[PDB]
Order: structure tokens, then sequence, then C-alpha cells
């Protein structure tokens, strides 16, 4: 279940971190426009980056928090309400976020691992609508 | 994104060149006209047909290095000058090349592999717009 896809995930958070990241990044090409450094590479190029792996595990550790503090994918108002004041997310609304989750789900459907795929779909709306409540345009 | 995309090519390069070639003769059967042997043959036919694997291939090849050559989608004028001066292409205008490429973004549109199809569109629009620059009718 969700609690298992947590210690999945953080088993192996670099390769989780970077493919579903990328998985995002190909479904929709234009949210590439918010990293300008990873214009014009390709997916095992960006690897190579200390940033590129060192950065999306950044991104990945924090949303397993926010993850494993959830209640029945519930995630903390105080979450959402990090999330959304973050000066790296200023110029982001609750689409960006919006189109992570779906790529991620589409993700974990597509995988031979075994995810409770619609779980993180519920866990992805209940985030979008506390990011709204938070203030995320 | 399009570098990937590249890279994804790449990888299958006879097989995708093959059928987006394929795509295209489909969609403007009137092409054919450019090519020698390739009128009254169904796709398999055309598959087993040496020279049209062998062609392909290298038609592809030059694009993806072309493509790679690009920055942001732009290709090198050197490359643009190469198309057009080629002995091969001297019956050609801008709109076999806008009809290969709407033929090639439509396919990628179609496929179940995650593409960057609006860079596709971008870059053939940018090669057309190359091409003229060269001296292209
Ligand atoms: C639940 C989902 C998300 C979480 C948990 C999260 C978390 C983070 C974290 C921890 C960082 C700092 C990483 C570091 O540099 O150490 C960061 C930065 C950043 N975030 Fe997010 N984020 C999320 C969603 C998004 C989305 C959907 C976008 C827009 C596509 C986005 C855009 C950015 C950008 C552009 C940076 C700066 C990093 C860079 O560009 O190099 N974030 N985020
Ligand atoms: C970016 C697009 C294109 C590239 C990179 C390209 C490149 C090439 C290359 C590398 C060859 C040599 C093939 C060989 O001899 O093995 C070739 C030949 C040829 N090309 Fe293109 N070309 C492009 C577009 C087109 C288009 C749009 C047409 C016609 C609608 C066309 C018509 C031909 C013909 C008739 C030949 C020689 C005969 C044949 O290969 O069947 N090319 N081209
Ligand atoms: O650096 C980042 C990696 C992944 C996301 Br999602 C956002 C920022
Ligand atoms: O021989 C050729 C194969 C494919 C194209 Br497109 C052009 C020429």
């Amino acid at each position: 279940g969700f609690k298992q896809d947590i210690a999945t995930i953080r088993g192996d958070l670099r390769t989780y971190a970077q493919d579903i990241f990328l998985a995002f990044l190909n479904k929709y090409p234009d949210e590439r426009r918010y990293f300008k450094n990873y214009v014009g590479k390709s997916d095992q190029e960006l690897k190579s980056m200390a940033k590129f792996g060192d950065d999306t595990e950044k991104v990945f550790n924090l949303m397993m928090e926010v993850a494993d503090r959830a209640t029945d994918c519930v995630p903390l108002a105080s979450d959402a309400n990090t999330l959304v004041q973050m000066k790296q997310h200023s110029s982001l609304t609750t689409g960006n976020f919006e189109k992570l989750f779906v790529a991620l789900v589409e993700y974990m459907r597509a995988s031979g691992q075994s995810f409770d795929s619609q779980s993180w779909d519920r866990f992805g709306k209940n985030l979008v609508s506390a990011l709204s409540s938070a203030g995320m345009k």
C-alpha cells in the first residue's frame, strides 16, 4: 500500500527520483522551461550533472517526507504551506503540481514494481487542494 | 524532450526511419515520384526492398545529426546548405520537407512513445526557413 511505496521509493531514491522527474518532463515538455540548466540534454546526459541527481533527490526526499506525514493520503496543512512559500516555487501554480502527479501515477502504473497508484493519485489530489488553500494560484 | 528523442530514435533507427518514411509516403502518395521503384508496393514490400531500408536509414542518420547539431531546434546553416546542394535533392522545394515533417510529427503524436512532438514541429519549420535562406525554392 501507500506506506510500502514510500519504502520502495526511499530504498532506491536516486533511481526513482530521476526516473519519475524525467517521466514528468517527457510527458510535459513545456515544464522543462522552469529548469534552464536541463534544456538541450538527453535523459542519460542529465544524470552526469551533479546538480541533476542531487537536486531531484532533494525534491523527492521532501515529497516522501510529506507523504509519510500524511494521514490516509491527506497531507499536513503545514507541509502544503511549506511547498507554496518556498522561493523556488514562487512562479508556480497548482497545475504544475497536477501535471507532476499525473506523470507520477502514469509511471507507477507502467512499472513492474507493485505500487498503490490509486493512493498516489488521491494524495496528489489532496495535495493540490491543500496547496490552493495555502494561497497557490 | 528533443535531445532525448534523438537518442530514442537512434536506439532503433532503421525501424523508426522506415515507419516514419512510410507514414510520409502513405500521407503523401504522390511524393513517391521523387523516388525510384516505390510506386505499386505495400509497406511490407518496401520493407523488403534492400535499397529502401538502406536509403531511408541514411536519410534519418543525417536528420538525427542535423537535429543533434542544432541549438534549441535551430539547425546549423551549413547543415541546411548541404541539404540544398546535395545532387539527390535537385528536384526538391521546401514544401517537400514541410510534408515530411507534418507526417513525422503526426507519427510521434500517434505513437505510444513519449516524443516531444511540438519540438519536432519547430525543428521542421526552422529547417525549412534555413533551406529557404540557403536558396531552396
Ligand atoms: C510535491 C512536489 C514537490 C516537492 C516536494 C518539491 C520540493 C522542492 C525542493 C526540496 C527543492 C529544493 C531542492 C534543492 O535545490 O535542494 C525544490 C526546488 C525547485 N522546485 Fe520543487 N517541489 C515539488 C514540485 C515542483 C513542481 C511541480 C515544479 C514545477 C515544474 C517545481 C519547481 C521547482 C524548481 C524550478 C526548483 C529549483 C531547482 C532548480 O531549478 O534547480 N517543484 N522543490
Ligand atoms: C531533413 C530531411 C532530409 C534529410 C536529412 C535527407 C538526407 C538524404 C541523404 C543522407 C540521402 C542519401 C541517401 C543514400 O544515398 O543512401 C538522400 C537522398 C535522397 N533524398 Fe533526401 N533528405 C531529406 C529530405 C528529403 C525529402 C523531403 C525528399 C523528397 C520528398 C528527399 C528525397 C531524396 C531522394 C529522391 C534521394 C536519392 C534517392 C533515394 O535515396 O531514394 N529527401 N537524402
Ligand atoms: O529540481 C527539481 C526536481 C524535480 C522537481 Br518536480 C522540481 C525541481
Ligand atoms: O531515399 C530516401 C529515403 C527517405 C527519404 Br525522407 C528520402 C530519401
